[PDB]
């Protein structure tokens, strides 16, 4: 089967809870085949957990990083390609690494069936335990370098020797483990490349990336170029085809997306649909439709980037957007000043505190791309009606902890109030341990959310009883589907009569009562003062 | 250099005026290299008429048609391809034809530098004096053909022989018109492919396309596949590279569109840009932008084919059409009964004549992509009012005569009325013989033309003198840019102030006259009566 991974980019971030992280990793990892990204696989402390979530693993686009694992035996049973996209180094002089293993306390490291590192190096880095990687020979697997980079400080085992039956190295013990070679073994014809055996002619593909199961193109492992349903192209099957003669782009129905190195009949809902291509982002001047990139109309709908964490330095670059194409992060740090941080932990710049008022700069924003994290404390900063115009948060971009797009922990917030919020397309919500927060557990969070598979952990916030002894409840006017706070333009969905974008028991209610259909009104025009369409009851001028 | 025609697709029509045919072949042809389209050469009855403005076609994509030529020496000297992407015949069973020369009278026909017919056949059907083409070895020239095919009946001079120095037939006379070979004295290794020389290893490319002037892919004459400043490439560089990394479409540089086999820096102004190519409409969900094809937005706008001619039997499909995909043909024959003829001559289906009155039909047309043709005559039918929406004529496509976009002639019109008429963006303005019509002569055509190359024949149509002592002149409101009717809505451009689309001496003219700069006015809000702008003299209600 095949099933795709989004790698993570934290580097050598310390996770607190170690428990959630293992969680974190498995949820993520598991049954995946693909990382789109970098694997790094972090501090799991125990020398006894069981890494299964690896099992699947098959290729990985970026770097894998194993960073403080003491964990006896870490298999990659089946990982083959690592390719090197994207890649790892502690420091700007140090070299670029597609595998590094670092600070880890695994006796083995097991990936038997590896074959090619398309892109980067290969390091291991203060392992006090791990064993057999010198018997491994390198330049096998690393297609542009020697051997691999080793290192060891701050003060060894015996090691066992490989399996009777190898012929040269091993990645631990047992038959299982031996180093297999599909490069070094071929002759030259090949010119370096790889193959399946030993003659001339059998010389793989040339599009073939980390070897061949036969003679050519149909037969790859994986590919340098665009992997199409099981074969290599130098590019995939455009949506139209030109015709010359008549000067017609004609639709293609074996047309194909690039997504990444690879052809595929949609792109995956973390991208957007741009030609023939998926694509993180609309260029300057398309917008997104339905998922695709298209020329605009009027101006363009101010978009602006997203920022890691707002504050005060940062939160007038927010001034009009309408689509923030990234993640809103406000945390704790963001109301009581925050303070740049650097690699070398020198202290950068360090901003006022946030005036909670100032986040009425997103009233504008109709759109978030990323994400929503919302975790700060104020005595001021008790709802977000700063959001009251935002109608979608389409995920295309998940927190680390629960696949959220909506997280709300450990707040100040007493409602919601973003009484526009139609979608959140992707992810999920989490809305934990805010003291005096109502609402959110009589929303039907499905309503909003746009797959079955989407997930809700909403709890710990204020009990139940103690919002009703206030009257911190829903207006009687809303339907079982709940609201973001007491007011009646609050509601998700009208029980009785909406009008205006507020919620009525009769339509009668008021002057002017026109009723369009079974649920909704309308003003009574300029002049009636009372109607129900021409002519009404109380007139007026002209 | 390098220049475009484009070709004509007449068949075997004959001309009324065989003068006026000349002088059409002639301003097409003149210094073009290359035709898009088919070459009509046709109905030339002088013998002794200047041809030279063949002199400089190179390749032709579609056919070569020559039909009741008797100029006695018709010579194509420097016509290498003939592509035959377009192909002619008689009727349905006959062969389909690249080269058909046909009942003329020429005593040769000289191609001297032909290389190549990349598709259909060569015939030559009732052609008097025609000599040398039996001493011309057609498998030389012909890709997909034995030999050309001959047809004479209805009853043969005796012939001269080549040339002295000729290894085989020639084209007539002189060295100039001995046949060479680059085809059938290739070895093969060329597997029946062109070449520059004798011997193996030299065989042209294969992307090769009529031969080569040395080894390979840059050294083509032509190509097979797209042409791009000199080099045959299977592709024209894309507008946008996309970078599988970092999942962005890169804009590129060398980017290049495809207009049919050839790469291009801009489409030609007869077609559109739709994604990489150079198209002939806009796809169903697309219209047309700056010359781009683009998503639209609400519905897109009602667009309709255009008809050949117009008539009661056709006329309701243009029911809401906001563009017309074509051209527009008012003729006599739209008014006194339409008369389908077909090939054979049968007669097939006739209408009504048509009632002017349902050429309001029009009224929602915003833009006519190709041109505008009005030749009818009927007492009623006595302005273009119909078309009084018409904003632009793109004349895409132009007229077999004068290169025009717009032709008024022999036509009962008394005045235009064309009060939205803004751009006529390619080709000219006919407009002569209509006896009643007035303004045409005071409307300052290249206001509304988009190029200075653009032009102007008005004459003939009602003198000057004699509009002026109707009043049917314009108001004095107008500019000196003209009107298309004595209404003072029917002003180019106005003099001194507009006004809701009509035009004043004052802005004070009115109950409202608020102004809004040099010449402009607008109404004075709901409530005034009476302004300047808040606030104003006779006011009213609410
Ligand atoms: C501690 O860490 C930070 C960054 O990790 C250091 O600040 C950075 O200093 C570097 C030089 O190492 C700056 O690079 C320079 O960039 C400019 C403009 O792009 C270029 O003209 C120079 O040639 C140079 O390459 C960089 O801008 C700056 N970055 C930041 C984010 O401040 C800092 O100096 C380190 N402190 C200590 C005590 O070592
Ligand atoms: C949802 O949050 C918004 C934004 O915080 C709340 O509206 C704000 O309510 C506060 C507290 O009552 C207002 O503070 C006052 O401002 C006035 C003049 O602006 C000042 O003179 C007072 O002494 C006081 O500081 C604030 O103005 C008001 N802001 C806006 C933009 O309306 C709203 O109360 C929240 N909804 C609920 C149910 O809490
Ligand atoms: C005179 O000329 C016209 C056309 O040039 C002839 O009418 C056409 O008759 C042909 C058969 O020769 C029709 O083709 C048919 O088309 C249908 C549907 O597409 C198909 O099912 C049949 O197998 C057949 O191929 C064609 O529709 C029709 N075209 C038009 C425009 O009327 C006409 O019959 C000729 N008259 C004489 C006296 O020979
Ligand atoms: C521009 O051409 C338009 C369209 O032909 C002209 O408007 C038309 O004027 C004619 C002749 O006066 C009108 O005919 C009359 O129609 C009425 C009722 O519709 C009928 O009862 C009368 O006995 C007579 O047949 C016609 O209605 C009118 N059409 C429209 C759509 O307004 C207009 O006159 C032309 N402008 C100039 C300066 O000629």
């Amino acid at each position: 089967h095949h099933k795709i991974c989004i790698g993570t980019k934290s580097r050598l971030s310390v996770p607190s809870n170690k428990e959630h992280h293992y969680r974190n990793l498995r949820d993520r990892y598991t049954n995946c085949t693909y990382v789109d990204g970098n694997l790094e696989l972090t501090w799991l402390p125990n020398e006894n957990l069981d890494l299964s979530f690896l099992d699947n693993i098959r290729e990985v686009t970026g770097y894998i990083l194993i960073s403080h694992v003491d964990v006896k035996k870490v298999v990659f049973p089946k990982l083959q390609i690592i390719r090197g996209r994207t890649l790892f180094s502690l420091s700007v002089e140090e070299e670029k690494y597609a595998l590094f293993v670092t600070y880890s306390k695994m006796y083995t490291l097991e990936i038997p069936d590896l074959r090619d590192v398309l892109n980067g190096q290969v390091g291991f880095h203060n392992n006090y335990n791990l064993c057999h990687m010198r018997t491994i020979q390198w330049s096998e697997i690393v297609s542009n370098g020697t051997d691999a980079y080793y290192n060891y400080d701050f003060t060894e085992r015996e090691c066992p020797k490989c399996h009777e039956s190898c012929t040269h190295g091993c990645w631990g013990e047992g038959p299982k483990n031996c180093q297999k070679f599909s490069k070094l073994t071929c002759s030259p014809q090949c010119a370096g490349g790889r193959c399946y055996g030993p003659k001339p002619r059998e010389c793989c593909h040339l599009f073939c990336a980390g070897g061949c199961t036969g003679p050519t193109q149909k037969d790859c492992i994986a590919c340098k170029n665009f992997f199409d349903e099981g074969v290599c192209k130098e590019e995939c099957p455009p949506m139209r085809k030109y015709n010359p003669t008549t000067y017609v782009l004609e639709t293609n129905p074996e047309g194909k997306y690039a997504y990444g190195a690879t052809c595929v009949k949609e792109c995956p809902g973390h991208l957007l649909r741009d030609n023939g291509a998926c694509v993180r982002s609309c260029p300057q001047d398309k917008m997104d439709k339905g998922g695709e990139c298209v020329p605009c109309n009027g101006p363009c709908p101010k978009t602006c980037p997203g920022v890691t964490v707002l504050h005060a330095g940062n939160i007038d670059s927010f001034r009009n957007c309408t689509v923030i194409d990234g993640n809103i992060r406000i945390l704790d740090q963001t109301f009581s000043g925050f303070q740049d941080v650097y690699a070398n932990y020198t202290m950068g710049p360090r901003y006022i505190p946030l005036d909670p008022e100032r986040l009425e700069v997103f009233s504008t924003v109709k759109e978030i791309t990323g994400y929503l994290n919302i975790e700060g404390t104020h005595p001021q900063f008790r709802n977000l009606s700063y959001f009251r115009n935002l109608e979608t948060i389409h995920g295309r971009q998940l927190m680390e902890s629960m696949f959220a797009a909506l997280a709300i922990v450990k707040s100040s917030l007493y409602s919601l109030e973003m009484r526009n919020l139609k979608q959140i397309s992707s992810g999920s919500v989490v809305i934990q341990h805010n003291r005096d927060l109502c609402y959110v557990s009589n929303i039907r969070w499905p309503a909003i959310q746009k797959e079955p598979e989407q997930k809700v952990w909403v709890n710990e916030n204020l009990r139940a009883d103690l919002c009703e002894k206030n009257g911190t409840i829903c207006s009687d006017q809303c339907n079982e589907d709940g609201c973001w706070g007491a007011g009646t333009d609050q509601c998700l969905n009208c029980k009785n009569f909406n009008f205006n974008g507020t919620c009525i028991a009769d339509c009668g209610y008021i002057s002017n009562a026109y009723k369009f259909d079974n649920r909704t009104c309308k003003i009574c025009h300029p002049e009636c003062r009372t109607c129900n369409g021409d002519h009404c009851q109380e007139c007026v001028h002209v």
